[PDB]
Order: structure tokens, then sequence, then C-alpha cells
């Protein structure tokens, strides 16, 4: 684990990130997607082998010795609000348990659900409060990735909240 495990925030494509794993914001099929998702599928195209899985689990393919944790959160257009908010934390708890089966020191994750499973709205609030429910009790530095400059500050203030 790392020695005084942290939270930390980056906006840049989490395909350039300088962690010992990253999380793929995946569908449930294993295609190669959009946004984070075709990032993850040009960098690390070898960890798309048997990666499909259902909606609010998370499944790791090695790239080489790297590890990418496909992680899928539900799609908002189809679930109702209950059902997906109970799928989106159930992903986040899946990560946290390959993080730790893992053995890494630090791990690079991307908000789940806040793309285009958003069913349009703003969810960094809901997305970040269940990374932290699974992720605080792992030892683990965590690096998260975005790539808006507004989110950035609101992301980078709710961890220094609760410092
Ligand atoms: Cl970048
Ligand atoms: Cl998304
Ligand atoms: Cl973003």
């Amino acid at each position: 684990g790392a020695m005084a495990p942290s939270y930390r925030v980056k906006r840049m494509d989490i395909a350039k990130n300088d962690e010992e794993c990253v999380v793929n914001a995946a569908n449930p099929r294993g295609l190669p997607g959009d946004g984070v998702c075709k990032a993850v599928y040009k960098k690390w195209p070898e960890s798309f082998k048997n990666s499909a899985t259902p909606v609010g689990t998370a499944k790791t393919v090695m790239c080489g010795t790297y590890p990418v944790i496909h992680a899928v959160g539900p799609n908002f257009s189809n679930y109702t609000e209950s059902e997906g908010d109970r799928e989106l934390a159930a992903a986040y708890r899946e990560v946290a348990k390959e993080v730790t089966r893992l053995g890494v020191n630090s791990v690079a994750i991307p908000l789940l659900s806040t793309g285009v499973y958003s069913g349009g709205k703003d969810r960094l609030t809901q997305s970040l409060n269940h990374l932290f429910t699974a992720m605080d009790s792992t030892d683990a530095d965590v690096v998260i990735y975005c790539r808006d400059k507004e989110w950035e500050k609101k992301i980078s203030e709710a961890i220094q909240m609760r410092t």
C-alpha cells in the first residue's frame, strides 16, 4: 500500500496516467466504445480480450503486466434513478476489490456514468461520492482523471474538504 494513502485529481487523458493500473469506464460488451473507453482501447487494446462483463461489475484483463480494470457503470438512459444508483455504487465496490487483489500502490480512475451514460444529467457528486465510499477503505493512492476545467476544480474542492 501507499505510505500515506491519498486522493488527487488531474485534468488530462487517463491513457497517459502515471499509476500502476487503470480503471476503464467500460461497456458491458467489451467493445471499443467512446470517450474514456475508446482512449483505453487505443492505448491497451490487448486488454479487451474477454473483457465483457455485466453492469455493476469489474473485470481485470492484463495488457502485458499492466492491469486494466474494466468497470461497467449503468447507462442512466436505460435504468431508473434508483436502480442506476445501486449499480453505480456496485461497480465502484468491485473496483475496490480488484485494486486490493492486485496489490497495487496506485490506481488511475475516471468518474463512472458521467459521460454518455449520464442520461444527460450532471452526476459529478453522485459518482464521486460512490468512488469515495468504495475506495476509502483501500490503501492505494487514487488519481481521478477528468477533462473539464470546472469539474477539475469541483473534484479538487471535494477532495480537500475531507482532509
Ligand atoms: Cl491530454
Ligand atoms: Cl460514461
Ligand atoms: Cl470531465
